[PDB]
């Protein structure tokens, strides 16, 4: 077996993954896609599998696609990256399967956004389908607030930042739950509590079964191989899926959970892509 | 059976589909997604089939995704819109199956782009993955031009534009060939010649549409390509290549067809509505 | 005397100005700066006066500047357009002279902005220095709202949008007052009332206009403000304040006047052309 | 006398200016405008002089303007920042006075840009009026390259980044000359040479910085330029020209000087502080 690790900005995660490959005696090399171009050639086919780690979605998407063209299986796959990287696409797969999500209405213009606000009532959450580190997630309390948010989103220099995901405002336990799965296997979860005085959110949490099931069904449906899952507790739904990440960070995960994520990843790869 | 026609900007094409639905006695609604929101609900499940027609790529993608959540059969589907809407994703699928494409190198940074230019030599073509009416398709003559184009695309606000498709510059037949397929069957093709003061063939620049005699090699290229990407109602842009015969350049997942109609005499909307009636009524 | 009329989008205003020039028998040409380039040359010196009417601020600024280079007297001048087109610059000049403005704090970063909010308390108005038809004028009710607004403006293409004007929220007469001055003489004023229910009175969708008796306090406020900015043909936007009486909100250096005319029955174009003849004929 | 030093990102230059103030026994405060908001008041009037050093134009412009509102003399002033920070406004002031500049044509749309190219002939330089470390300065060799550049600028698509300055391509001695002046006094000049694979001298990794003997024609050119813009502490970028001798390309209102300092051995900060004391002590 030989693996290629695809990176652009090498963080602790990619170092850990590199380190895990070496000491598990896996043949590998690194291609830095911030530095090297990717031909549509046939001899990238020398790798049995690629670990897709670029820090930007377009780099992850396109490097996976190029490697796929050469017959190389990528973790994660280009289709999975396209789904996890877009909340509307993620919500669509989950909703179809009956996996709970925050109650959501999609609006694709300023006019539609106001109508969605009106259909949903206040308070509500409005976020775009892309990015963004808690960015552009707005808690909207009345029509005046909505109208100014609509105007600000309209003037964003990006097209997908203009689609609105209009959601119920979930407030129950004041925390975000993040989990990591390798294949169908849940490694663990930790909780991120909302800081004072915010409305928006690091300790290990014991995973009850209701949580484990929510997470495992979510990964199965998006076909994820190495992903994180962000979960919100809901008073009636129990647990709803908020987000999947197809290039998950795990330094904050490793410290809360004690799980050697990198080791689990390389073991997984050995089991499934060796011969 | 009932159909939703999803639109934002109503063009001749959308009017034609609407009229074709009415004239074939198909129960249809139109939902304008530049005006109305789309809830993730069971209610839209009242539609058996959605005809996805927004002009904007994000609007086609998301309207299709929401309708799919409700169990509606979308033409085209969101995964298909995601692939067709992106030349790198399209080239990736096509290359894997050995369907000819233009020789392409993918560069995802300024540094990587310069390397691709040097690996390839000049002149070359550099274009982004998304689509732009031939906007941002650059004929790069040298390193200076490459560097300025790199610099410009870096500063544009949506990161897909940071990915450079660095391609062979095809010079041969002096035209673009555009075909349409319905349910993986070729309807017809036409050609749009490069106007005399350019090197791109787009309608947005020039060239009247003229019918093409589709040979067997061209027919099979189209069918194989549309089949691999699973497009149910697509157009396919093909370039004639000195060595490869026909290479697939683009697939469009919300195909234009008023130019295609004048060149080919084919009632595209009629054939679409027949195909839907025949395959999704029960 | 020869006049150039500089336009990009021809509105009723520009038609009116062309008519008034023609009807007063003034030699004029029109240059559309969305169509035609402007050389730094001495050729343009054939015009004695330029009337600067492009709808975009940058086109007004730049066309004025190129005309000034050739020695043409521009109305308004580029210096004046730079000042009037920017609320921070305008407020600075007025404040120095003791001309009342809304109480304002300027914040040039996310951190400064949060401090400004907490310094003045809520509700408050937050707007950028650069106009936008009452867009991006936000009524900020709390810290959560200010934080999201800050986050949004951080991510726009124009760095001027990152400067926050953090203002007292004026609630008194439920209207704006717009006046027009030519050569530092007041023509008149009218009012635009806040529609129920908005916090902004802009034409879109500011039903309804009405009229106002200009008292001496309002007249002098307008004259003083227009004189300090050196505006030769401007509109000025005034808010009636419970304590300060009249405060200056904005000057417009390419004033609209279609609505001013319906309200006041004043021939703004005629007054402009007579002013130019009286002062610039030689 | 007391000075306020206005900063946002403290670079060597700012540290050096702070140090010079300290060593020369000058009472001074620092206000970091990336951290603190700026009220309109009378209290900032405690400062006799403000040294405006924010790294971003909007912060320099707006901090200067607020300080001016309080009666504080700013180095440089808001009007000077507005002129120097915009090459069209700079070229306009210089051209009116007969100070040589690169032959320039301003175009304010895609359509005008192509007409400007045709008027200018090839090769030409096209750059926006707003700085960017040689960003978006394009060397255009024919109409195809021109067409793709126009397309890329249109998609920026913010700012004055849509306005084109279309210039003669100057190529004589393969270098840029940069000078610094305090008041009307020229401190000196150095050259930045174009690196083997370039047309710009900024420039990531290039611009090997040679010291340069200031002749009288150069000195006249620089002094006249600084006189017309009323700069108090500026850099001036000059190009050698076969027929014009020297032309002014740029002025900078927040000049960098660590590189200038090492090329000329001029203690810029010291000279600045000496000048402030000499002039603003009272
Ligand atoms: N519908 C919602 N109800 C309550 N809180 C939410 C909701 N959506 C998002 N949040 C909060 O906002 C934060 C960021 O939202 P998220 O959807 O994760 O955007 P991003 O993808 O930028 O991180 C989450 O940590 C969560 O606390
Ligand atoms: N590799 C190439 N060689 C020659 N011509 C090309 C090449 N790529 C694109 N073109 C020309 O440029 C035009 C636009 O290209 P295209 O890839 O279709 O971009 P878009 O999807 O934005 O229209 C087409 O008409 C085609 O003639
Ligand atoms: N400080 C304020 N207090 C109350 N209302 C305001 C304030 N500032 C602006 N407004 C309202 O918002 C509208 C738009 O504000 P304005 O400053 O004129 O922005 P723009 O330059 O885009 O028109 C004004 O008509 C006025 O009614
Ligand atoms: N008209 C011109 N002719 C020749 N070289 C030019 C011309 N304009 C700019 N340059 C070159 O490009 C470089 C950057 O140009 P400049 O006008 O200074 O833009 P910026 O403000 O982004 O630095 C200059 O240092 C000079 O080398």
């Amino acid at each position: 077996m030989r693996v290629v690790l695809i990176v652009d900005i090498v963080r602790q995660e990619e170092k850990l993954i590199a380190k895990a490959l070496e000491e598990n005696k896996v043949q590998y090399d690194i291609i830095n896609v911030a530095q090297e171009p990717l031909p549509f050639n046939k001899a990238l086919g020398r790798y049995d599998v690629a670990i897709i780690r670029p820090v930007s979605m377009y780099r992850a998407l396109y490097s996976s696609a190029v490697l796929e063209a050469a017959g190389v299986h990528t973790i994660n796959s280009s289709d999975v990256i396209n789904v996890c990287g877009d909340k509307i696409l993620t919500y669509s797969k989950l909703y179809r399967e009956g996996i709970p999500i925050p109650d959501s209405i999609i609006a694709l213009s300023a006019e539609a956004a106001l109508k969605a606000y009106e259909q949903r009532g206040f308070p509500l959450i409005d976020k775009p389908p892309i990015g963004s580190w808690g960015r552009l997630v707005s808690l909207i309390r009345d029509v005046f607030e909505g109208k100014t948010i609509i105007e600000h989103r309209e003037l964003m220099g990006n097209s997908a930042l203009k689609a609105h995901i209009v959601q119920e405002y979930i407030q129950y336990k004041g925390r975000d739950i993040r989990c990591i799965a390798i294949g169908e296997e849940l490694l663990g979860c930790y909780a991120r509590n909302i800081p004072p005085n915010e409305w928006r959110a690091p300790s290990n949490i014991e995973v009850d079964e209701k949580l484990k099931e929510t997470v495992v069904k979510a990964v199965s449906i998006v076909h994820g191989e190495f992903v994180s899952i962000d979960i919100l507790e809901h008073p009636n739904k129990g647990y709803v899926v908020n987000e999947l990440n197809d290039v998950p960070e795990f330094k904050g995960f490793m410290v809360a959970t004690n799980i050697n994520v990198a080791q689990k990843l390389v073991e997984y790869i050995k089991e499934n892509y060796s011969k």
